[PDB]
């Protein structure tokens, strides 16, 4: 969906081996966060300009067990994967940030030399 779900542990701990051999970022989010829904939409963006990089969501409350596991106590939360690893993170709804970040982490040749804008 741009950002897919990820509704479990068991659906998680797949997810990170399907992905090991390319980038994987995570937003632990809520719906009820408005800072998740302007990050939600930052992540949409990200995943229509990097096909290479895996971009999902998971409901940091609605799967404590991960939660619990990555040290997530608020939201947004953002977790770099590569091969099961985590290899980065950022704490709160900064997007020039987040792009950083993926930009740093995303393969060279990934992305093309422009991106289209909405003026209006």
């Amino acid at each position: 969906a741009a950002v897919e779900e990820v509704g479990s542990a068991g659906q998680f701990e797949e997810l990170l081996r399907l992905k090991a051999k390319s980038l994987l970022v995570v937003h632990f989010w809520a719906p009820w966060a408005p800072q998740c829904a302007q990050m939600n939409e930052v992540m949409a963006e990200l995943a229509k300009e990097l096909p290479q990089v895996s971009f999902v969501k998971l409901e940091a409350e609605g799967v404590p067990e991960v939660s619990e596991k990555y040290e997530i106590s608020s939201v947004p939360t953002f977790l770099f994967f590569k091969n099961s690893q985590k290899i980065d993170r950022l704490d709160g709804a900064h997007a020039p940030e987040l792009t950083k970040k993926v930009q740093r982490h995303a393969s060279s040749g990934s992305f093309l030399p422009s991106a289209k804008v909405k003026v209006d």
